[PDB]
């Protein structure tokens, strides 16, 4: 669908919007939500943006979701998306 940022270590509330909110006021063009169980437990997720510019906003705070503590926030794509 779009560019995609990939994540590892997601809290016990990660969701899909919550994933991408924190990432920045960004917007995905897609995300898939992936983890342990059913949204609770290490979360593994990749979340598909308007270009390697939308994720790489992206990249600018890393540390920023689990209770103000990190995840593993990083770029797989290229702007071509």
């Amino acid at each position: 669908t779009g560019h995609c940022v990939h994540m590892r270590g997601l809290p016990y509330k990660a969701t899909e919007n919550d994933i991408y909110n924190f990432f920045s006021p960004l917007n995905p063009v897609r995300v898939h939500i992936e983890i342990g169980p059913d949204g609770r437990v290490t979360g593994e997720a990749d979340v598909e943006f308007a270009t390697h510019e939308e994720a790489v906003a992206a990249m600018s705070k890393d540390r920023a979701n689990m209770q103000h503590r990190y995840i593993e926030l990083f770029l797989n794509s290229t702007t071509g998306a």
